[PDB]
């Protein structure tokens, strides 16, 4: 069961980074690019530092599949954003993966419930 | 879109990752306060950006209170204790979700 392909970025920003402008920039980027199906983010600067390792922000973009993600990485707006983003981060973890959809309150991966019904052609 | 508990990890070389993940799937399936659970594996993207992490998973809760309660759940406590022994490193983040775009 897969709900799509996720581009996950966990970051710590440089001390002087203008985080609100960076966030406005991400909001603007995602709104302009149709291939981005979902975008959410959060900040955690409260939880334990031995487990968080100083990371403060996590951003999650979802795509219909890996091919759509690969295309997005070539999108000029994303390439430009990327270059600027490099300048304002202290550290980063990037993860790109097919999502295993295990539990959700609403349907996110319908095909997984029905693929058994495909006829056997051989 | 609620409160998220996000974990990014690298497992020890000898860990039985498939079994560990089946265990976590089983945990979350039995606890009503866990609204969503997903995970993935990435051992393909650039190492200078992934830093050797291979798996990510996230649980979503209706709010921070539900998450805090869940962290006290005995089965979660026992799972976490055992999980400690099979990881090389971990990043954990817990946050209110700002939903910016969705379908």
């Amino acid at each position: 069961a897969t709900s799509g392909f996720k581009h996950l970025v966990v970051v710590k920003f440089k001390e002087d980074a203008k985080v609100d402008e960076i966030l406005k920039g991400l909001e603007n980027l995602v709104s302009q690019i149709d291939s981005v199906k979902s975008f959410e983010w959060g900040e955690d600067n409260e939880s334990h530092e031995m487990l968080r390792q100083g990371f403060t922000h996590a951003f999650s973009m979802t795509f219909e599949n890996k091919d759509a993600y690969v295309s997005f990485t070539g999108h000029p707006l994303h390439v430009e954003f990327s270059a600027a983003f490099t300048a304002v981060i202290d550290k980063i973890v990037v993860m790109d993966f097919t999502v295993a959809a295990v539990k959700s309150p609403v349907v996110v991966a319908p095909a997984a419930a029905l693929e058994w019904s495909h006829p056997q052609f051989e």
